[PDB]
């Protein structure tokens, strides 16, 4: 059944709660981003009030054929009322169109729910430094000391030295980029833009990503695999045998392939540096793993529930097992202790 952690008290609300049917007392169904974990269960016939990001609603109408008439996009950073309760959107640096949501219930309790974030600093200017939030509904992906990694603009400074020396080394090496959802567009796209390319991509890929309203998107992408030396393809097909295939598959244009797996944590992260990664390499190809996260690190998510002051943390992920639900608990009252609320 829908878990306590996707309803919103004092209100007929859920959180990202589409697959458990009719949730028996829900008036309105928020979706925070177009992740598929969190959209499993919408479709063309489902029939109940959506309320999402402009970004969202574009891909709920093109991916999924909901029907407009239920899908309810609101923009960011200005006072909304839905069914008499007054809400806000927040961009929660996360993937394109993904939000955070403020509720202010009738009752003066102000809720804050995640949805999936990163946080960081420019959030304590928003429209959150304005009053106190008495509940915060947290994404606790990365909820533990181990979880350090870099800044995204380092992780992208490292892929375009690394692509740009590459292929003014060897002109007939292919760099390929690996993807399974949104997000994480700026690794693909700042390559192709140091090497004067567009990214080639599937039709189904190409159509996702007009849905983004990303400016200037035609000038940066194409479904012409032929011209363009930055392919993307399923995150599956990124090891040795999938890329020895699409190799094959570019008829002697290429004879050496650059790939990038940006992947989220892996336990190299506690030892190395971004300046010390190293591909995996097989003859004429190369895989690189790189930490470009769209989630808070342990450090991010301390300073900004520090910075909040909530007076109830509720977890929304690794919730299922006791000894992870015991020590996030512990972390929560550690920074409340250190920070003195
Ligand atoms: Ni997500």
């Amino acid at each position: 059944t829908c878990p306590f952690y996707k309803k919103i008290p004092g209100t007929g609300f859920t959180v990202d709660a589409f697959q458990y049917g009719v949730v028996e007392g829900c008036t309105a169904y928020f979706l925070t981003h177009f992740h598929s974990d969190h959209y499993a269960g919408l479709s063309k016939h489902f029939t109940f009030p959506v309320y999402c990001s402009e970004i969202t609603g574009n891909l709920l109408k093109n991916k999924l054929h909901v029907q407009e008439q239920y899908i309810h996009p609101l923009p960011l950073d200005t006072e909304c009322i839905v069914n008499g309760v007054k809400v806000v959107l927040l961009d929660a640096n996360h993937c394109p169109g993904a939000v955070m949501i403020l509720f202010y219930l009738p009752n003066g309790t102000v809720i804050l729910h995640t949805g999936d974030f990163r946080a960081d600093p420019s959030m304590e200017r928003s429209l959150l430094a304005d009053q106190k939030v008495h509940m915060l509904y947290l994404d606790t992906t990365y909820c533990s000391p181990e979880y350090t990694f870099p800044s995204q603009q380092e992780v992208i400074r490292f892929a375009i030295n690394t692509a740009f020396e590459a292929v003014t080394l060897n002109p007939h090496a292919l760099v390929v980029c690996g993807t399974y959802s949104i997000g994480k567009e700026k690794v693909f796209l700042a390559i192709a833009d140091v090497l004067g390319s567009k990214v080639g991509m599937s039709q189904e890929k190409y159509k996702t990503l007009q849905c983004l309203n990303i400016p200037e998107i035609n000038s940066l992408i194409t479904t012409d695999m032929c011209s363009s030396l930055v392919h993307l393809l399923p995150m599956m097909q990124i090891n040795f045998k999938g890329l020895q295939s699409h190799l094959k598959k570019c008829g002697g244009k290429y004879n050496q392939i650059l790939a990038f797996r940006p992947t989220g944590w892996t336990h190299s992260n506690k030892f190395t540096r971004i300046a010390d990664v190293i591909p995996q390499t097989k003859g004429n190809i190369s895989i690189y793993g790189i930490p470009y996260s769209e989630h808070s690190s342990y450090l991010e998510m301390k300073r900004f529930v520090q910075w909040l002051k909530p007076q109830k943390i509720i977890p929304t992920v690794n919730v299922g097992t006791w000894k992870s639900r015991s020590t996030m608990e512990k972390y929560f009252r550690e920074w409340k202790l250190e920070a003195g609320y």
